[PDB]
């Protein structure tokens, strides 16, 4: 006080300088004096310190082997999970922006056709089509764009195992002109867990659980570097309150109504009026 | 970059704005920014984001319903705890200096008499005497001093189950003149536990675990304010190393050696040639 304290975060900082290696160094005592930081700033009390202590612990908790990391939803909901994401994939160009992946990728899903519906289940019918370019504005042929979705009911299969294989989840390709086309239905905003340590917190925040309807893609290329990124609803009433930050400007896609027979339509005749979404993705060059 | 990356900042930070209660909000704000800070300063990785979230996942896992908190010894040996009790105890006067409590404090020990001897297991023999005294230098008059110790083992009275009931733990009083005295043992340096990620940590730091030897002291007194805090051996080899950062320069105390009869023992008549530590504690009013 202040001596007394500023004293007591040299040391803790100081402890690290004996790392052997630097990056771990560097870390903790940025961590470190971070850390000091906000209790220094906000003046912490010891009951709010066993509160954080408990929250913490609830939080590694409630982390199972196998379908919960509350971690990763604490990391997500407190937007770092997003500014990692960014940090490690910083464009200078006008290739399409990252967004994490999620907790809800599953391997080996069926590899589909040009404009092959993916939705098994219930919902509005959509046509989601585009293109694969790269940054000079020119087709990319052959890429390979895996695509999920929650159903109606907000959940992945078989993250909700009670939905048909492969619902919802596909790999497409571009053809020889960079064109893609994906049927589907329109995907429908969802809220993350909340009956743990994160729901809690979200809950003191007065903050709602909702992510935003998007379409997940991660998409690659011979030649290019892999893209993992959201294509989110423009209508959608979460677009700028996303509980997890994933929305950028650029990655809303409008799903506009269209008449039965509409010409654009990437060479599909639909059969009835629909809904359709269109979009360029621009692949970045390795 | 660097527009899209403050970007997802400042929403995480935002989305705070609405919580009901303004200390909340203020606690989830600062923390938000020097967390962002800490991973835009140091680049973090997505792989070092994925061994955070590891490591406090197995942290919080760690944590028992019983005698591990996991979490607690994280914010030890990061200094959190040292710097929360010390914002938290801010003295302007010559009032003996704070530290944490530590985990092992026990209710209902043996309120021991004026130079009883409270070490039922083997060690050196020493005698802990002094005054307990106002900030004006007066004898504070049956201030009660609870005292605990680890055993030559590094262990606690039932820490470890196996030592006698009440082994080097008691409830001291200073008498009319504000003395008290205390037979013991020297108190022996002991490791903290470092079998669970906190060791890990420690060990890519190359810290050690060790805390100098020390004797807990809570004072009480009608009038004074609750004193926890640490005596620590002058002599100990981990004085300026403390692993939980405890150590203050004005919490050491020599422990001497003194002749067989010698008449500065508090009034007592010691046997045999033995170690001495003296010392004044000062209480502050309420
Ligand atoms: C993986 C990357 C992330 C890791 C980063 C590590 C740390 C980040 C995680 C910390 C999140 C802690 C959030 C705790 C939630 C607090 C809470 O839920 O209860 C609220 C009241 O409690 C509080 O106000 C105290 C909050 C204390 C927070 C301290 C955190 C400090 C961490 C350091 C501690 C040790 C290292 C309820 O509000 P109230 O009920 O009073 O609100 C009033 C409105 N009502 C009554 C109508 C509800
Ligand atoms: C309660 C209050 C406290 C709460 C605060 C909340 C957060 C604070 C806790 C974080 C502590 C994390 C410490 C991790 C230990 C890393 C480690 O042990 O392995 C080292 C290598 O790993 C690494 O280098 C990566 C370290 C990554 C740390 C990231 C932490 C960021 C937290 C945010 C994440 C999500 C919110 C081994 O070194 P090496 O083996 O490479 O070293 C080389 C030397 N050898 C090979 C000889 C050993
Ligand atoms: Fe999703
Ligand atoms: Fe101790």
């Amino acid at each position: 006080y202040k001596a007394v304290e500023a004293l007591i975060s040299d040391q803790a900082v100081d402890s690290f300088e004996t790392s052997p290696n630097p990056r771990f160094k560097q870390i903790m005592q940025s961590l470190v004096r971070h850390l000091h930081d906000f209790v220094s700033e906000v003046e912490l009390t010891e009951q709010e310190w066993f509160e954080g202590i408990r929250f913490l612990t609830a939080t590694g908790q409630k982390c199972d082997g196998k379908v919960r990391q509350e971690f990763i939803l604490l990391s997500d909901t407190l937007g770092v999970s997003m500014l990692v994401d960014a940090i490690n994939h910083r464009q200078s160009t006008n290739a399409t922006e990252t967004t994490v992946f999620g907790p809800f990728f599953i391997e080996g899903m069926p590899d589909r056709g040009y404009g092959e519906n993916m939705a098994l289940t219930d919902g509005v019918p959509a046509l989601v089509y585009g293109r694969v370019l790269d940054v000079q504005g020119r087709p990319v042929v052959g890429a390979v764009l895996d695509v999920w979705q929650t159903a109606d009911n907000g959940m992945y299969s078989g993250q909700d195992p009670d939905q048909p294989f492969g619902n919802l989840r596909g790999r497409y390709r571009s053809d020889n002109d960079g064109c893609f086309a994906i049927q589907t239905t329109v995907p429908v905003c969802y809220p993350i867990p909340t009956d743990g340590p994160v729901g809690e917190m979200l809950d003191a925040a007065n903050r709602h659980a909702w992510r935003p309807a998007h379409l997940h893609f991660m998409i690659q290329a011979p030649g290019y570097r892999k893209l993992v990124t959201h294509l989110f609803n423009s209508d959608d009433p979460y677009l700028d309150s996303d509980a997890v930050f994933g929305v950028k400007g650029s990655l809303q896609v409008k799903y506009e109504d269209r008449p039965a027979h509409d010409e654009d339509a990437g060479g599909l005749d639909m059969p009835y009026p629909y809904k359709s979404a269109y979009y360029e993705f621009v692949m970045e060059a390795e």
